[PDB]
């Protein structure tokens, strides 16, 4: 488990992250939609789910729970009424699974035979074993992860798979990434949205070019800013039911306070990567614009 190391034991800071969210819901009371008992029934629907629970404690997603939820099939599994809405009825979710879809089309779509394949951080590898190798004989995979769980994880997953052999694994902070020219392409997902900062950010795409052969190429992701928050939102509010977001935005701004709240729009991502000396990009918005991907070019 991802905690202890908090010493204490997981189950007692979990009470304490449930009395912290149940205390925001009694003293900001009603929403539109959701009254405080309806608010106290979605905590505990959170609090009776394993994803949930992560949720509360962790605030974020690690490699077991994005590859868990993103490779859900909806209608499948056991999952009690509540904890299904929230795999399969929240727009987010729903842009993250569409956005799987697009890196699994771009990935394929510069597959060759013989390249290197670097996925940072890997997490369980989830994309990089969904891809068809059939035509693309003597591919190599690369796997970077700070998270020695994410690491065996992905071994794991790859026992059974044609390319078991063919993965190298590295235990390293993604953010101190030093590879140089080592990789045709290099796919990213989940870092970007919990670093604010945006210097950072396009530091880390600095080190994504750094680490690409000339002529290689980068997919990666980002999180958007909802009109609210920018003038320039891309959200299409015409593909996104306004129930299903009301409570996603009860669930996540009340009961979990998701960390992965670095927003950002095409144009301020194509200023980073464009900084980070990347060309030629190419945009694949999922259908709310939610969860864009993104394919940029280091230059021959
Ligand atoms: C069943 C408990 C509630 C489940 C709530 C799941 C919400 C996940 C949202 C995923 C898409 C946006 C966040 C991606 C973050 C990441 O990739 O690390």
């Amino acid at each position: 488990a991802m905690s202890p190391s908090s010493h204490r034991a997981a189950s007692a800071d979990l009470a304490g992250m449930v009395r912290q969210a149940r205390q925001r819901i009694l003293l900001q009371g009603n929403v539109p939609g959701f009254d405080v008992a309806r608010q106290i029934e979605l905590l505990h629907g959170l609090a009776e789910s394993e994803l949930g629970r992560f949720l509360l404690l962790y605030r974020g997603l690690n490699a077991e729970w994005t590859h868990r939820l993103v490779t859900h099939q909806p209608g499948s599994g056991a999952l009690a009424p509540l904890e299904r809405v929230f795999y399969e009825r929240l727009p987010a979710v729903l842009a993250t699974r569409e956005r799987h879809g697009h890196f699994r089309r771009a990935l394929q779509r510069h597959l060759r035979p013989g390249c290197v394949v670097a996925s940072v951080p890997c997490g369980w590898m989830s994309e990089l074993l969904a891809l068809d190798y059939s035509a693309c004989p003597g591919v190599q995979l690369v796997g970077i992860d700070y998270d020695p769980e994410a690491l065996d994880g992905a071994t794991r997953l790859a026992a059974g798979h044609a390319l078991a052999g063919q993965i190298t694994l590295h235990r390293q902070d993604a953010w101190k990434l030093d590879t140089r020219e080592g990789y045709d392409l290099l796919t990213s997902n989940g870092l970007n949205i919990y670093e604010p900062d945006d210097a950072r950010v396009t530091e880390l795409y600095r080190r994504f070019w750094q680490a690409l052969k000339p002529g290689g190429a980068l997919v990666t992701s980002f999180l958007t800013p909802p009109p609210a928050l920018s003038p320039d939102s891309p959200w299409d509010m015409q593909a996104i039911d306004p129930h299903d977001l009301q409570l996603q935005q009860l669930v996540f701004t009340r009961l979990i306070q998701p960390r992965w709240n670095a927003l950002r729009t095409h144009a301020q991502t194509r200023a980073q990567l464009e900084e980070a000396g990347f060309t030629d990009l190419r945009f694949e918005d999922d259908r709310a614009r939610l969860f864009p991907t993104v394919i940029a070019r280091k230059p021959a």
